[PDB]
């Protein structure tokens, strides 16, 4: 083969978020995306809980254990959404890709289906840009892979019933804070980060409902490690 090939998908990403530059952009993206799906509430939840790094898909997964950004809406994904231009997770908006400026590997949960993304395409072969579990088909290696799944229950209302049900009626996203540079962003957030979004978000608590129609609720709360938990802020239309 004489030829030539494009940038790797990394490249095209990075460039992406060249287009969403100043971090209260984030949140405001997933918003959007409670709104087009329908959703009548957002949530957004700063998780401090360490996860066990014992029981997970390899090794290479032990970085993402740790302390994570969670946003949830009450939509769920209907089949059509699970399948999906070439750039879009889903059926999502570009605008969902600013989720890469805090982490390298976003999950997403909603309906029978947990998926993971991985565009250095590292974690999974070569040539896989994420995974895919399905709770009920794949329900055994779920099981074995326990470390690997704890960090969707215990959160929104998901519970052990939502996976011997292998159905979470709601749609759940984890995105586990960067711990190192990647080629995609060297951002590392932490906790005061996090926070400074939630504080940014709710100073235009005039702006942020103004033009949404279905979502009428978002919520911002934080998970201590301890496991305590509280609600930072609140605005309603």
């Amino acid at each position: 083969s004489f030829g030539q090939t494009t940038p790797p998908l990394v490249d095209f990403l990075k460039d992406i978020l060249r287009r969403y530059p100043e971090g209260g952009q984030i949140l405001k993206e997933l918003i959007q995306n409670a709104e087009d799906a329908g959703a009548t509430e957002v949530k957004f939840l700063y998780d401090e809980t360490q996860y066990g790094t014992e029981t997970l898909w390899s090794k290479d997964m032990a970085p993402y254990q740790g302390p994570a950004l969670y946003v949830y809406n009450n939509a769920v994904f209907t089949p059509e959404d699970w399948h999906g231009d070439p750039l879009k997770v889903g059926r999502f908006g570009i605008g969902f890709n600013s989720v890469y400026h805090i982490t390298d590997v976003p999950c997403i949960f909603s309906g029978d289906q947990i998926g993971m993304l991985d565009p250095h395409q590292t974690l999974f072969g070569p040539h896989e840009s994420g995974q895919c579990w399905n709770l009920k088909d794949d329900s055994k290696e779920i099981s074995e892979l326990s470390d690997q799944f704890a960090p969707f229950v215990g959160i929104f209302g998901s519970t052990k019933e939502t996976f011997i049900n292998g159905n979470f009626p709601g749609t759940m996203f984890r995105f586990p804070l960067r711990l190192q540079p990647s080629q995609l962003s060297s951002n590392l957030y932490n906790k005061q980060m996090v926070l400074e979004l939630f504080e940014s978000f709710r100073a235009d608590a005039d702006t942020v409902l103004l033009f949404l129609k279905s979502v009428q609720d978002v919520s911002m709360y934080v998970r201590e490690a301890d496991g305590t938990e509280k609600l930072v802020f609140r605005v309603t239309s």
